[PDB]
């Protein structure tokens, strides 16, 4: 009985990894994620220039999840590139580097530079589409013509297999259109579903106040609030993108949540809010929990049940 | 101390009502909602002709909320019109009727007939903008040109104050666009935020199966999962629609939850999943709990704190 997986020409001890933005911003964070029992890690989504992010408080968590408007605080691309080229120990586990440029040109400039390092060291790109573009326009993955533009230009500039981080969708016509766009791009080999559920609003009853400072309290939702949304997106893309891998992300706090993701079609399983709250110890628990469910069901590997969620009739 | 309020030229004993679809499909349901302590009731969204809806199981609830793909089962418009016209006791509480035609034409034909009953009896219209498919087209409220058309035609055909039931949005640009459309229509006097969060997917770990039969298990989410989404949408529209009321819907299980909706800007507060689960007794508890929070804070009226959620700096 086994959590091992081989994909994208890499070997992973188990399907677990951090979600981008969690425990991955500094060299200390990345070392800590590397020392954990996760199967992989991903760096914080980066921009060409270092960024302070939004004013604090900008993240808060509660029994059912989290809200954040971090504003892409990060040490800049040069730092994550150097971590990938010189500091990361690939004998420990694979590394994804997440990029989140504020325009298509900024993305192109980073990918062009990442390419030789990806070719030589095997760092894997995750391009964050659930990201701001021109203000007053929707985020890139909610604007299918911008999304197409970004993927064309990044495919050209990068020329190597990569994946994409997708916001959740809520409408079948959107699942359909989005997957069709992704399916135009053979180099997109994995699709990560989902980013935070956008612009929720948490209000503290005692203080009668929003709980984060940026954007009048509006921010992305993670955690228990979003598991069914996350599972729906995983399975929607799993079903529509048969030549691509899907990575699941949203609401994983237990091996059972991981099991559901995987049933939905997830290959890798990312952990955000629950990891921010519990710390990297969470990975041994998730592994032990998932292996317990497998034992009880008689499953020996992840492929025996990945994507095998049953429907009724 | 009492929770009485006046709006749209009607008096309401308190701000609570059912959410469209819940406990409101049959004469029996409507009579039950009338006998409750609710402040108002709304009928099941109707079509011109009766519908059986989707195959069962089509609704399921869990500790954090519910999923449904009912498929608009209803008795048909003639029945709700007759209820509004001959059966409802307006001395007990106001009635809203929800209409959800599958095209603009169907909507126009229903509202023309409702208009004289609205004039004569005071039944209020809630137009459901939240319907989905025809593979390749988004639900009307996610297609702003269709939405504008529906509201143009309905305002022309109906000619009296009405309200609209909105799905959640997730992106600030969409809030700005959606609100700007709604503000083109002076007869749109209330906006109900929000409908179920679209196309989530609940999977049972034990059976490895989805839990509702229609649409491969995909369906709209209600309950605790959606409270912060619902709060954001209420507040976003309350900010953007200063000449309209906003009615809150989503994740109300307690007086506290209702308090947060009203802080966010809600005038009326609709109860869906929690009402389905607990039954109509829920209304006495919610009134008590909301009055209790008020007394503790020294608030005498809903007006004193409606829309007064605090932001940070
Ligand atoms: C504090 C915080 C920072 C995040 N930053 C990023 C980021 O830089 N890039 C990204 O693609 N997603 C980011 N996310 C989204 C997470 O990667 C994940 O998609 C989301 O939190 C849902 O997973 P969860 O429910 O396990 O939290 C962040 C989330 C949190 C809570
Ligand atoms: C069984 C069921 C049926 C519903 N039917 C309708 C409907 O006919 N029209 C409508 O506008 N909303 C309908 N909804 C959505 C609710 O009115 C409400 O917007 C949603 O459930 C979110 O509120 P809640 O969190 O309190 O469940 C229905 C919800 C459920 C759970
Ligand atoms: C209001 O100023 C803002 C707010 C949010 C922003 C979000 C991003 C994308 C990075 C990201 C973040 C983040 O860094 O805030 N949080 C998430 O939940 N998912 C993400 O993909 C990037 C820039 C952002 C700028
Ligand atoms: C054929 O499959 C479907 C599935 C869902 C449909 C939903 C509507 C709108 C009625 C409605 C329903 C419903 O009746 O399923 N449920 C909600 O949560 N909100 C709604 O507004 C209308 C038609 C629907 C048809």
């Amino acid at each position: 009985m086994c959590l091992k997986l081989n994909l994208l020409d890499h070997v992973f001890a188990n399907p677990f990894m951090n979600a981008a933005g969690v425990l991955c911003s500094t060299e200390e964070d990345l070392r800590c994620m590397t020392a954990s029992s996760s199967g992989a890690l991903v760096s914080k989504s980066c921009t060409s220039a270092p960024r302070d992010g939004n004013p604090e408080p900008r993240y808060m968590a509660f029994p059912l999840g989290s809200i954040n408007s971090m504003g892409l605080p990060n040490l800049g691309f040069d730092f994550y590139l150097k971590y990938a080229s010189d500091l990361h120990d690939y004998s420990k586990k694979p590394l994804f580097l997440s990029i989140s440029g504020l325009s298509v040109e900024e993305n192109v400039a980073m990918v062009r530079r990442l390419a030789p390092v990806a070719q030589e060291k095997g760092v894997l790109l995750e391009l964050n589409l659930s990201c701001p573009n021109v203000p007053g326009k929707p985020q890139v993955a909610y604007d299918f013509e911008a999304m197409r533009t970004y993927l064309q230009q990044v495919s050209l500039a990068y020329g190597l297999p990569f994946g994409v981080k997708m916001p959740p969708y809520f409408d079948i016509a959107h699942f359909d259109t989005a997957a069709a766009v992704l399916n135009e791009f053979p180099l997109v080999k994995f699709v990560t579903c989902v980013n935070s559920v956008g612009n929720g609003l948490v209000i503290d009853a005692e203080s009668e106040s929003v709980v984060i400072k940026p954007k009048q309290g509006f921010g992305g939702l993670g955690g228990k609030y979003i598991l069914p949304t996350a599972l729906a997106n995983v399975n929607a893309f799993y079903r529509r993108c048969p030549d691509k891998l899907v990575f699941g992300c949203g609401g994983v706090y237990s091996g059972e949540d991981a099991f559901l993701h995987i049933l939905a079609g997830a290959s890798m399983v990312q952990v955000g809010t629950a990891l921010q709250e519990e710390g990297p110890g969470i990975f041994t628990r998730l592994e032990d929990e998932l292996l317990e469910i497998m034992a009880r069901k008689g499953y020996r590997t992840l492929e025996e049940f990945r994507g095998r969620v049953k429907t009724i009739e």
